[PDB]
């Protein structure tokens, strides 16, 4: 479960978080394969309940009513071609799994469902599954309300509804074999593994009983005695009595700890600064880099979702979160993924936004598509974060120095800080109030090497800026505190 499954030399997934899935196919193709991602995080692709008030919220998603094969993104032969377009070109896709829970209990019966399918929370009724009322922890969950009150009681956090979501009963023999089925069909399609959705909420050991029942990966992609590749989301920043530790029998763990410490470092708040990324990865207290999933932002977080946090980087800081997604895919501590977006109508009240529901870009509440402009940003409200030269070649960075040990660290007790990867890349960083003009100690081959953060490696020349590299392996930098890309990378395949 700990392997990604990528194709080898390539270390990174993108969440294409809404994006439809023809759109995913054609991104495989023109775009994933060839700037060597390793794959990509999809939405749920099983029914959910279209919610009309407020208007179709991403968060509709991470209500199932079935696992039909039916959304907004697609119905099931889109998301078998995209899946087999992908794989083709060597760029796998990995499946977000809402098995927790069913929908909301308060939710009104009918067929409003992405593909039509007959559903009663109230009478705990699902028979496109089918699942009734023994299929639920009603009677399990001590809570007066049901729900999850406290997460200082480890039994409901399991036991109960979280936010009204009705509970599965994942003791239970006959909900684990449909959630398995669900899950051999996307194997069998040929997915690449899955994102477990609300892990905290269910046992360990029911996850591991759901595993258990689950294929080899298909055998036309993927060598024989291959398994999908696990990552639970458990946001663990201490002081409960869930651990992500908790679950490493099962596969990687989200590691929440990271986005809201580097977001704390890059705005220079709390006291903190560049110069202490020495120590980053388990010296910063995360959890085992083996085991974590790392990111700067998710499609919670970036909202205000989920643990929210204010000092997590996304978009909308579009200089600061530059810099933390080229330093998170330059080190060398776990396992990356890069958030792709798309905007909506911040609004904020309350010191919080009106607006967190609002979903992907839309006509009438069918999806947009994405849109290429001659530039290669996206159209249609898509933010498209993938495709940012300064992310892109970054991508790129993490598989070229793939292996290298963290190595040559400098830092100027305050906000300049520089280090590489063995003798195959070399990154340095500008955070401070004044500029950072300096000869380092690269680790590199002499030679003249491409800056890919300000360009790119084309016919034997550079678009942006040029590093010169001496036989002793120093180079000169110079960054201006207000440069709009306050960082400089070159790797062993930037050079000329
Ligand atoms: C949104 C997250 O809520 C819970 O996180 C707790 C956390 O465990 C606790 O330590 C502390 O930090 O408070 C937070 C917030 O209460 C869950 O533990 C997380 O798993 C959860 N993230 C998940 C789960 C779901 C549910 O499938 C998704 O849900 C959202 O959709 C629901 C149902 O439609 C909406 O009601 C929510 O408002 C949405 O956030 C999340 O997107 C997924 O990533
Ligand atoms: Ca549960
Ligand atoms: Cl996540």
């Amino acid at each position: 479960q700990y392997s990604s499954n990528t194709q080898q030399g390539r270390t990174s997934i993108v969440h294409l978080f809404e994006w439809r899935w023809v759109d995913i196919a054609l991104e495989c193709e023109r775009y994933l394969a060839p700037k060597g991602f390793g794959g990509v995080q999809v939405s749920p692709p099983n029914e959910n309940v279209a919610i009309h008030n407020p208007f179709r919220p991403w968060w509709e998603r991470y209500q199932p009513v079935s696992y039909k094969l039916c959304t907004r993104s697609g119905n099931e032969d889109e998301f078998r071609n995209m899946v087999t377009r992908c794989n083709n070109v060597g760029v796998r896709i990995y499946v977000d799994a809402v098995i927790n829970h069913m929908c909301g209990n308060a939710v009104s019966a009918g067929t409003s469902s992405t593909c039509g399918s007959y559903f009663n929370p109230g009478s705990r009724d699902f028979p496109a599954v089918p699942y009734s009322g023994a299929d639920f922890n009603d009677g399990k969950c001590k809570t007066g309300s049901g729900d999850i009150e406290n997460y200082n009681d480890a039994t409901q956090v399991r036991d109960c509804r979280l936010s009204g979501l009705l509970d599965l009963a994942l003791g239970k023999d006959y909900v684990r074999s449909k959630i398995a089925e669900y899950m051999n069909h996307l194997i069998d399609i040929g997915v690449a593994g899955f994102r477990i959705d609300a892990s905290k909420h269910m046992a360990p050991g029911d996850i591991k009983a759901i595993l258990d029942k689950l294929h080899n990966l298909n055998s036309n992609w993927f060598p024989e005695g291959s398994k999908p590749f696990i990552y639970q989301e458990v946001i663990d920043l201490g002081g409960e009595p869930i651990k992500s530790s908790d679950y490493f029998g099962n596969g990687r763990v989200t590691e929440f700890k990271y986005g809201a410490k580097l977001g704390t470092v890059i705005r220079k708040w709390n006291g903190e600064k560049m110069s202490a990324l020495k120590n980053w990865g388990e010296g910063a207290g995360f959890m085992p880099s083996d085991r974590a999933l790392v990111f700067v932002d998710n499609h919670d977080n970036q909202r205000g979702h989920g643990a929210g946090g204010a000092s997590i980087l996304t978009f909308a800081d579009a200089r600061l979160y530059k810099m933390a997604v080229g330093f998170m895919l330059a080190h060398p501590y776990g396992f990356t993924r890069v958030m792709s977006s798309y905007r909506w109508p911040r609004y904020f009240e309350n010191g919080k936004d009106v607006n967190d529901w609002v979903g992907p870009p839309n006509d009438n509440g069918v999806t947009k598509e994405v849109t290429i402009n001659p530039d290669t940003t996206c159209g249609n409200d898509w933010v498209c974060e993938h495709r940012a030269r300064q992310i892109r070649n970054m991508v790129n960075f993490r598989n070229v120095v793939d292996g290298q040990p963290f190595t040559n660290w400098y830092d100027n007790g305050s906000n300049q800080v520089a280090f590489g990867r063995g003798n195959r890349g070399f990154i340095v960083f500008n955070n401070d109030d004044w500029t950072f003009s300096l000869t380092l100690q690269t680790g590199l081959p002499a030679g003249t090497y491409c800056d890919v953060i300000s360009g790119d490696k084309i016919n034997g020349n550079c678009t942006g800026i040029k590093i010169y590299v001496s036989d002793d392996g120093k180079a000169h930098f110079s960054i201006s505190n207000s440069a709009e890309d306050p960082f400089i990378a070159i790797h062993a395949e930037s050079k000329l």
